[PDB]
């Protein structure tokens, strides 16, 4: 028989890792789960046709079974427009989603032994917890196209006094002008978030801001997250010999670029997008990162592969030309969904079979068998002979091959 | 007298540890050499906060008028400046108030020496960042949102025409916060073209970081501007020189970096510039060990600065009688490539050797094994670093000024 899995929400995605998606579906997942799949394609093709309610719709079935897988898909400028014919410049899904469900998203590397760091000194891992609501991700932005004045009203739901702020007189030429924001509960949830990941790993936790710079936008996160840890969690931390420290976000970066690792870094929005990058390629690859945006209620998850569609390895996908993208970050994204999964349904075979799929993956990599990104940490990319990685596909076929025969040498 | 004839430079002197490190600079390093028409701007916090900030925007004319300035790293106050200081207001930050009226284009780049490892194990080349100086978060109006409301941004045309209001948020539940920044044309296009001239001039590609597939039209219009530039006036030049330029998004932009082996131009958006600047800075191997000037478009006035701040945590051990080892290396190279520009505006011969001759006696006393306590880290790690590994700050000042003073003796 087949692990009995439970609900779960798939989202489809496009380019390298729709492809890769399939591949794991394929060999990894249902020959041996079988699930309650509520499938959503967010394909670009689909969304535009959809008019992008298709993104909308998955958001909600998040929210209802609690748990969702997410492929990466494309986020469309003028380019894609043209190369899709699309009818809008469709806003990101995973804007989408988040903006509907908020809460933090966990970045953290997929640590193998075998694998140098371009950091010499990460030991420990580096947690990042990033904002997922707000801020540059729910802008209105447009182009100013002449002369004239851009400004900001705030106008109190409750008659009260209207304030409005000049943001710039433009008295030569146009430009660009946007507006952002964000929510004080969205702010409490992401604090609270923060405080908790850092007692249940037992480390220190940052906030990096600009609140110098941005002294009231800024200075209310460093603000709500001083009072949460004042009240909520100060005697906690000192209890277990942790600390919590603001700094600002230019030290932080160059701090955490000297440090051991070991340590939560809550980021806001933006900075948790871009260092989540650069702290996974400097323990290793893109492809090694795991990525779970965990809701405030504390039961609904969304997991997914912090990288993109992987679209110029797909580029020589489509002129035939061989290919080496790293899956494990795709495959971990089912792993996690699933082991939420069965940690909401106290489900012990599903339990063992996402701990297994997880672990096949470490020791196959600590075993030698490896996709080119990786190799290429071992070797140095000049080294690198093709005699060193697998392609996509032998690497697809050596996990598959190796998961058939964990699953089997446990029963 | 007999010094060098240095000719007119702003300096604008700062706080906390730099402010102590700049008169040490200033007295064993410059005066003793180069006779200066020095124009001093005193932006230290509590002078600022004397004349209502009035001293920062008097330094910025006076560079717009003498065309070089060299600045020390100053306190931006928040709440906790505001009570340690008794602030009359939270002041801006004093970088952004000059860089908002002279415009340009910051370059920031690491000072290489040859004993010091990095901890990016890749970077055998230099990385150049061109950090756009305008605009953005650094020109911001930000607000709290007390409660429930409606947050909308207009822009009301100059010549009369209709109104266009947008809705920002429907606050329905609780306050926040929201704001509003803004970008103008020219200044793009100025960051633009400074771009693809560093590139060809350094001979390495260039590539432009944003998020346009999210700021669709904010960001979209940098790359936009960009690559219509490119195409209409570079990119025949980039491909004699066999040099190309690309977009990239900011979160692919920061891993390619990460694993490269250098060797490019990397222009930032203002925000980007400043936190990746840092990043790169440590990444070969101290904040001290980064240049900064700000390039205007006029292409003739320089502003030089260390890319670091005041160094406030060391300012505390010095304040309680811990000794110190702060790196004096960023802000000696503000005034070097101060002094540097100044000589090539005036053709002073004697002054740019001079200028030179005190970069190379930073690298080679360093080279020699006479280092500050960051860089000693470098070599051992921080846990093996024995006290005997490096010079507190002020012994460094004297081994620089006793091998300046050597090497300009022997240069007669
Ligand atoms: N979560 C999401 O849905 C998400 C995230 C980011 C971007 N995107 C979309 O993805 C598309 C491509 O964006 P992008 O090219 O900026 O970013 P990307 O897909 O993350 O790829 C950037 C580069 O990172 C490396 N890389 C990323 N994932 C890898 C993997 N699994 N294995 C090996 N190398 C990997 C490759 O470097 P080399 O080229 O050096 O080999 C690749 O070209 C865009 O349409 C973007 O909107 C979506
Ligand atoms: N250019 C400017 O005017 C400028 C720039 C940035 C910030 N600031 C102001 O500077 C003040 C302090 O800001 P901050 O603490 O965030 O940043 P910072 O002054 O850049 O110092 C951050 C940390 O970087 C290291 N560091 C920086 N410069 C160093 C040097 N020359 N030698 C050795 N180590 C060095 C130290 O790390 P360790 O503690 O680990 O030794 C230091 O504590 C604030 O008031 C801020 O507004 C102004
Ligand atoms: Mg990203
Ligand atoms: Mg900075």
């Amino acid at each position: 028989r087949k692990i009995q899995g439970g609900s779960v929400v798939e989202m489809q995605g496009d380019e390298m890792t729709r492809i890769i998606w399939e591949l794991i579906k394929e060999k990894l997942i249902l020959p041996y789960v079988e699930l309650d799949l509520h499938s959503y394609d967010l394909g670009i093709e689909n969304r535009d046709a959809t008019n992008d309610q298709v993104t909308k719709d998955a958001a909600e079935a998040i929210k209802k079974y609690n748990v969702g897988v997410k492929c990466a898909t494309i986020t469309p400028d003028e380019k894609r427009v043209e190369e899709f014919k699309l009818k809008q410049m469709w806003k990101s899904p995973n804007g989408t989603i988040r903006n509907i469900l908020g809460g933090t998203v966990f970045r953290e590397a997929i640590i193998c032994k075998n694998i140098p760091r371009l950091v010499t000194g990460w030991v420990k891992p580096i947690i990042i917890g990033r904002h997922a609501y707000g801020d540059q991700y729910r802008a209105t932005d447009f182009v100013v196209p002449g002369p004239g004045k851009v400004e900001i009203t705030y106008t109190p739901k409750d008659g009260t006094q209207k304030v409005t702020y000049m943001v710039h007189d433009f008295e030569e030429g146009g430009g660009v002008a946007m507006g952002m924001y964000n929510q004080d509960k969205s702010i409490e949830d992401f604090a609270h978030s923060s405080f908790q990941m850092a007692l249940s790993k037992g480390w220190p936790l940052y906030l990096s801001t600009k609140n110098t710079i941005l002294k009231k936008y800024d200075g209310r996160f460093k603000d709500i997250f001083q009072e949460i840890y004042d009240k909520k969690y100060k005697s906690q931390f000192e209890a277990q010999k942790i600390c919590y420290e603001h700094r600002l976000i230019d030290d932080m970066v160059a701090q955490a670029m000297k440090s051991e690792g070991g340590f939560i870094w809550a980021c806001k929005n933006y900075d948790g997008d871009v260092q989540s990058d650069s702290v996974a390629q400097g323990y290793g690859s893109l492809g090694m990162m795991t990525s779970v945006l965990i809701c405030p209620d504390g039961k609904t998850v969304e997991a997914e592969a912090a990288h993109g569609t992987v679209t110029r390895h797909y580029r020589m996908y489509q002129k035939g030309q061989e290919t080496s993208t790293n899956p494990i970050a795709s495959i971990f994204a089912w792993s996690r969904g699933l082991a939420h999964r069965a940690k909401l349904d106290n489900n012990t075979e599903l339990s063992f079979f996402a701990k297994a799929l997880e672990d096949v993956c470490i020791e196959t990599i600590e075993a030698g068998f490896m996709t080119k990104d990786l190799a290429a940490c071992i070797k140095g990319l000049p080294n690198v002979q093709r005699s060193d990685y697998l392609n996509t596909f032998e690497f697809m076929d050596k996990l598959g091959e190796n998961l058939k025969a964990k699953l089997a040498q446990a029963k």
